[PDB]
């Protein structure tokens, strides 16, 4: 995937689910999605730690399976050691593209996603890359 193709995914994306969404405005799990929301994206916060609480103008749900609409981009902020347990959720949800934030890689998780036919982008910040490309 090149910038040109990555642009087609970003510019086409409507919903961006944030796995690991945070409330503290100091963390990336919050300011990255916040930046995304201000760019015309409908970010859907997902985090058991803040379930029921409003974030980015939406109620935070505990699971990806709790989301109502399809997901264009799954922006992941959860650490590598917490990814395999969520694999079945991501496979079921089947987002158009799974995005692993900075400092997050997991060979197995990524392979499983690729084998399922789901595009993956890892160790990259969605805010930084969106800024770059557009």
């Amino acid at each position: 995937m090149n910038d040109q193709e990555l642009r087609a995914y970003l510019s086409q994306a409507k919903t961006i689910a944030v796995l690991g969404a945070h409330k503290d405005p100091s963390r990336p799990a919050h300011y990255v999605p916040r930046y995304l929301r201000e760019q015309g994206y409908r970010v859907l916060p997902v985090n058991p730690r803040f379930q029921g609480e409003e974030l980015f103008g939406e109620e935070a749900v505990a699971s990806l399976l709790d989301l109502k609409e399809p997901v264009d981009i799954l922006d992941v902020f959860r650490p590598p050691s917490a990814l395999m347990d969520h694999l079945p959720e991501v496979l079921a949800l089947r987002p158009g593209l799974v995005w692993l934030q900075s400092g997050i890689r997991h060979p197995e998780f990524e392979k499983a996603l690729k084998e399922a036919g789901i595009p993956v982008v890892a160790d990259r910040c969605l805010m930084v890359e969106h800024k770059r490309l557009f």
